[PDB]
């Protein structure tokens, strides 16, 4: 369990499920946002290598796992950013500025959140964030455009419904992926099948005109030290995105990881956790120097 405890917090009829350890102290608290179709426990690999003197919060994103799934919820990046601000206000996480960490769709929400509520965030860590406008499409984005041409919504690579589709999703999302036995693939996809209608609705909403490039559209408003962590072998969100952010945001440190695909937090958890803590210390040192 790593000392992480699951709790639920309510905003009227909406509930957020989150895991946590430690308590608000002198250092900035850390709020972690997972990616598309995942949940708060994808952060456990990194938490295992994080120090115990930090206040860590890992929240299930809107409609995922223990957080409310409602047909009336606004699943656009703007609406998810707003839900995250309600959750933050619920826990009083912004009592003093906090460090905000996000991966992929969570990375996009994190970037847009720092642009919407700049006084809430002390520093940002964006792990292969979605929401950028690339000059050319990688094979995955060319596949999505091809699927749009036949409206084959049942073939979205990140929404598998069969063992063979699950094996393709596992290959696309990680650099090293040896073949898994059919029984294990079947078990992995069965836990996701009841949630595929929601993932299909969420996916179409985050790739819609209003959300597809919202991080790129808001990155001029990010005013805090930002760390970018990206895997050079990312087959989902191309690693060229790291330079687009770095050249558009001041005080930006880029960490390109070798032998690493889209699932950074699962593939390189030790290096990722080390980079997270090192960046936190360098931000504190520059803040102590800048005084007066
Ligand atoms: C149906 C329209 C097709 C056009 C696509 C336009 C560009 C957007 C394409 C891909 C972005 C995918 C972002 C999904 C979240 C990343 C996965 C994750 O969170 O791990
Ligand atoms: C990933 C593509 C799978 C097949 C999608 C079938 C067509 C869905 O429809 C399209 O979805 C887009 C994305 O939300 C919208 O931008 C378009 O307006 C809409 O017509």
């Amino acid at each position: 369990t790593l000392g992480m405890q699951v709790r639920y917090v309510h905003h009227e009829d909406y509930q957020f499920c989150y895991s946590f350890r430690g308590r608000p102290g002198h250092k900035p608290s850390i709020l972690m946002l997972h990616g598309f179709s995942a949940h708060k426990d994808m952060w456990l690999s990194v938490v295992k290598f994080l120090p115990k003197n930090l206040h860590l919060v890992c929240v299930d994103m809107p409609g995922h796992e223990g957080t409310t799934r409602s047909s009336l919820d606004d699943l656009s990046i703007d609406g998810q950013v707003k839900r995250i601000h309600q959750f933050v206000e619920c826990l009083k996480l912004n009592k003093k500025p906090f460090h905000l960490v996000g991966t992929a769709m969570g990375g996009q929400v994190a970037g847009v959140y720092a642009a919407y509520y700049p006084s809430d965030v002390s520093s940002l860590c964006l792990v292969c964030p979605a929401g950028l406008q690339y000059s050319t499409d990688n094979q995955f984005v060319q596949r999505l455009k091809e699927l749009q041409g036949s409206a084959a919504v049942e073939k979205i690579p990140l929404i598998p419904s069969t063992p063979e589709e699950m094996s393709e999703m596992l290959q696309l999302c990680s650099y090293v992926r040896f073949k898994v036995p059919q029984q294990i693939l079947q078990g992995l996809v069965d836990v996701r099948i009841p949630h595929n209608n929601f993932y299909r609705k969420l996916f179409l909403e985050i790739v819609s005109e209003k959300s597809r490039y919202s991080l790129h559209q808001n990155m001029d408003k990010i005013k805090v030290p930002t760390q970018i962590i990206w895997g050079k072998q990312d087959q989902v969100l191309d690693v060229s995105g790291a330079d687009m952010l770095a050249k558009s945001i001041a005080n930006c440190q880029v960490e390109l990881l070798e032998n690493c695909g889209h699932s950074v937090v699962m593939e390189r958890p030790r290096k990722t956790a080390k980079l997270i803590i090192d960046f936190l210390a360098s931000v504190h040192n520059t803040d102590n120097n800048k005084k007066l």
